[PDB]
């Protein structure tokens, strides 16, 4: 029937959930490649595409769009699983190409559109080994206005001690998510860096998949979605709170996991950060 995903209880959205807050009047933009709107677990509120050749923003070939948009917010009924901002207003913003189309200029005008309709929560479960002057220009802008910009830190590992968190995650106005498992070990593929902010549910995180389906993925970019929603709902309770009031209540309440550079602050606790 309907199933609670191991990472959702493990941070504790459902403490906030049975408290009544699910992020009804919150919006998370899911900055990926799509979001099937005929998926029985998803209610998408709207969005757009920033990909030139891909009309529908509600066409996801690459499958990750939908996958991600499900730790964030699958159903509330008797089918599939259980999202973690299960009540958000969710904005399908497309900037990825099928196959994996990487145009940085797609990425930026994506934050944009996001700025322009008042997004409260921003989620980018992408990034790369090179940056760009603009990227981190905008990146500043969304938080400036008052958006909380949340990304995947990235899926490298070590390479000695320098740092494999990628862009826009490395740029400090962002909350970069490292993956842990249910035993709060950091996943061998989770990037390491100074610039690593918190740790989250990234291994075998099962979510929504097109054609009446669901499935599971290992990703610094499956954790990144837990993280974004704790925040919704943080906001749902303290909807008056600043974009910064919020980062703060997030950095300083996790669960400590292990040295800062594999783990960051450790594990994000929705119930501690919420109140």
């Amino acid at each position: 029937a309907q199933s609670v995903p191991y990472g959702v209880s493990q941070i504790k959205a459902p403490a906030l959930h049975s408290q009544g807050y699910t992020g009804s009047n919150v919006k998370v933009a899911v900055i990926d490649s799509g979001i099937d709107s005929s998926h029985p677990d998803l209610k998408v509120a709207g969005g757009a595409s920033m990909v030139p050749s891909e009309t529908p923003n509600f066409q996801d070939d690459n499958s990750h769009g939908t996958h991600v948009a499900g730790t964030v917010a699958a159903l509330n009924n008797s089918i599939g699983v259980l999202g973690v901002a299960p009540s958000s207003a969710l904005y399908a913003v497309k900037v990825l190409g099928d196959a994996g189309s990487g145009q940085y200029s797609w990425i930026i005008n994506g934050i944009e559109w996001a700025i322009a309709n008042n997004m409260d929560v921003i989620n980018m479960s992408l990034g790369g080994p090179s940056g760009s002057a603009a990227l981190k220009a905008a990146v500043d802008k969304a938080v400036a206005s008052g958006v909380v910009v949340v990304a995947a830190a990235g899926n490298e590992g070590s390479t000695g001690s320098s740092s494999t968190v990628g862009y826009p995650g490395k740029y400090p106005s962002v909350i970069a998510v490292g993956a842990v498992d249910s035993s709060n070990q950091r996943a061998s593929f989770s990037s390491v860096g100074p610039e690593l902010d918190v740790m989250a549910p990234g291994v075998s995180i099962q979510s929504t998949l097109p054609g009446n389906k669901y499935g599971a993925y290992n990703g610094t970019s499956m954790a990144s979605p837990h993280v974004a929603g704790a925040a919704a709902l943080i906001l749902s309770k303290h909807p008056n709170w600043t974009n910064t009031q919020v980062r703060s209540s997030l950095q300083n309440t996790t669960t400590k996991l292990g040295d800062s550079f594999y783990y960051g602050k450790g594990l994000i606790n929705v119930q501690a950060a919420a109140q």
